Parts: structure tokens; sequence; C-alpha cells
């Protein structure tokens, strides 16, 4: 059976996490994203000026076209990309997917034209939300899962340190105590789960649903919860140059926790200081608004506190404090 360890590394301020992937023999640095289901890459089909600062996929060398097939994706921050489709060999942590659909970019939006830290995305959401047309394709994980020892992957994201994506096995040294599992609702293609209650510092409230999403930097909550949290943070104010609530960098921030099937997942206040906010001398908060969408986004701020098991059997998510 197959298993492997893929090493991730945060960019500055842990904005995103990058992991190397070898496609047709070329290694690209990709953003592993449990919130989407497309494996797309910078390619030789982009204008030459947009290739600069990247490693790029050359489909002509090793790929097999899917004639007539295309892809086009849009993300929550308004970024987007599109192109055509080839199958090729894709290796992650020593585990090879043969005949994996690789979505070669022809068009990329401004955000991607400005980010030279990644060479594309590797989606790890359910394959039902893959965007390839006219027929959807499987994620790397779904392609390999029946070859793995167990049909799961697990994630340790860290603050300013390398972390892991474990494929096909659980590393019990990555967490304290035992895992607690909760049921996943895959009806919208996400790793969605329920929380029974939350604690924002000195205030608590009722539960809600949200998605485990490695591709979102922050912990995005309802505006009522965000307001409750920052009401406890002296001097907090919104700054649209920075991206939301900011505060003095020396602030002692309250913890934030959720109740997940009887387990308390706690984000220490230290992790809620995202980093310097950008002009001047404040720090951006790691908790921000979810734009009124009606569910929460358990992004990297939250995930840095946990080891998280994404198990296709169920499906289900397992949580324990990171170690
Ligand atoms: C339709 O599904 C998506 O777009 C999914 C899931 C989702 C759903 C609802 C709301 C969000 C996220 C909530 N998330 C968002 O609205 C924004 C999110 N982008 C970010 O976090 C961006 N982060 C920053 O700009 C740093 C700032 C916030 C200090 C991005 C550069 C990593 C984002 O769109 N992430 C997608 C990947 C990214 C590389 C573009 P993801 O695939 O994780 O988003
Ligand atoms: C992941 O698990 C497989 C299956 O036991 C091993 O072969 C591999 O070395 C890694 O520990
Ligand atoms: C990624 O790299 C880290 C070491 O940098 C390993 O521990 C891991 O197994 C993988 O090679």
């Amino acid at each position: 059976a197959a298993s492997g360890v893929a090493t991730n590394t945060p960019t500055a301020n842990d904005e995103e996490y990058i992991t190397p992937v070898t496609i047709g023999g070329t290694t690209l640095n990709l953003n592993f994203d449990t919130g989407s289901a497309d494996l797309w890459v910078f390619s030789t089909e982009l204008p030459a000026s947009q290739q600069s600062g990247h490693s790029v996929y050359n489909p002509s060398a090793t790929g097999k076209e899917l004639s007539g097939y295309t892809w086009s994706i849009s993300y929550g921050d308004g970024s987007s990309a599109s192109g055509n489709v080839f199958t090729d060999s894709v290796t992650v942590g020593g585990v090879t997917a043969h005949g994996q659909a690789v979505q070669a970019a022809q068009q990329i939006s401004a955000q991607f034209q400005q980010d030279t830290n990644n060479d594309g995305l590797l989606g790890l959401a359910f394959s039902s939300i893959n965007t390839v047309q006219p027929q959807s394709q499987t994620t790397f994980f779904d392609t390999v899962k029946s070859s793995l020892a167990q049909p799961l992957f697990a994630v340790a994201l860290k603050h300013q340190q390398p972390g892991v994506y474990d494929f096909g096995f659980i590393d019990s040294s990555k967490y304290t105590g035992s895992l607690t599992y909760t049921g996943v609702d895959n009806s919208q293609g996400f790793w969605s789960f329920n929380v029974d209650s939350y604690t924002a510092g000195s205030q608590s409230g009722d539960g809600f649903s949200g998605i485990a999403d490695t591709g979102t930097t922050l912990l995005l909550l309802d505006d009522s919860v965000v307001s409750q949290y920052y009401s406890q943070v002296s001097g907090a104010q919104q700054d649209s140059n920075a991206g939301g609530y900011v505060f003095d960098c020396s602030t002692n921030l309250p913890d934030f926790s959720v109740s997940i099937s009887g387990y308390t997942a706690t984000v220490p206040g230290s992790l809620i200081n995202y980093g310097p906010s950008g002009d001047g001398s404040t720090c951006l908060g790691g908790i921000q608004s979810n734009s009124g969408i009606g569910f929460s986004i358990f992004g990297d701020i939250f995930l840095k506190s946990q080891y998280v098991v994404f198990d296709s059997d169920g499906p289900q998510l397992g949580f324990a404090p990171q170690a």
C-alpha cells in the first residue's frame, strides 16, 4: 500500500502554505487547498511575461490532452483562473498518481499574476466540485485513495515553521492525547462540520457549521461573533488598508474555542495575532468576517492549533491539539 509525507512551508506571515509536487518530471510549488477540488498549474500556455518567477508545466513534453475539455474556477476573494486539461504523472510525498488530470492555465487573474510564491493549487475538497467540463475529474487524493494504506490525509500547519501533509496514515506524534471525530457533510463538496457552541474570550454562544479550508489564511466567522471578540480587545478598529480589525501589536488577545462532538478546539490568543498589518504600526487580527455567507471558514489561523484528519470513511474529520 502507499503512504507518504509531503512537507509544507508557510510564506511570509503564514499567508499561504506551499508544498512541492512533481508533474511529468518538473517540480512545482503548489498551494494545497482543502476548500477546492482543482489541480491547476502555471503553464507554457500563459503569456511569457506571466511565466516569469514561476516553475511552469509544459504539457507538450509529457501530458495527454483531454480533447474538448476545459476548466474555469473562481474563489471567495474574487481571484480566478482557466485553461485546458492534460493527464500526467503527479507525485506528492513520494506517492504517484498516474493519469491524474492536470489543469494547465491559459488565463490567471491579477491576484495570481502578483503571487510568485506558488505555481498553482492542488485541491483536496471532494471531487464533486471539480470544475473541469464537460465532465469533472478526480482530485489527486481521490485518484490515489484506494492505493493508500488508509483512505485519508492529515494536516499539521505551523506558525513560521515547516509542517506536514500525511497521506494514507496518521502520525500520532503530531498531537497531544487522542483524536475526536465528527461527521462531515459533503453535500456542497466541502469538508463541512458542525460545532455545538463557541467561546470568544469571556463570551460564549450558540453553534453553527463551517468548513476545514487550508486555502483560506484567516478564521472567518459571523459578524456577530467577530464583534463580540473585538469588543474585548482594547483599541481594536477596522482598517480596510489591512483587511479588517487591527490592534496594537502588544495586545494580550483572548482565546477562541469551539465545541466539536464533545472536544474543545482552542485557538490560543497568540495565534490570533496574524502579523504586522501593512502601512503602519498595528497588527491584523486572525478572526475576521465571513461576508454574511451563513457558515464559517476554519482557515489557517485555526488549523495552526490542531492536527486534523480528513477521512473519506464516513466521511469524518478528526481533531486534537497540535504537538
Ligand atoms: C468556493 O470556495 C472557495 O472559494 C474556497 C472555500 C471558501 C468558501 C467560502 C468562503 C471562503 C472560502 C473564504 N475565503 C475567502 O473568501 C478568501 C480566500 N483567500 C485568502 O484567504 C487569501 N488571503 C489573503 O488575501 C491574506 C489576507 C486575508 C491577510 C489568499 C491569498 C490565500 C480564498 O478565496 N481562498 C481560496 C483559495 C485561494 C488560494 C484563492 P479557497 O479554495 O480556500 O476558497
Ligand atoms: C506510510 O504507510 C505505508 C504503509 O504501512 C508505509 O509503507 C510507508 O513507509 C509509510 O509509513
Ligand atoms: C518533507 O521534508 C521534511 C524535512 O524537511 C520531512 O521531515 C518530511 O518527511 C518531507 O521530506
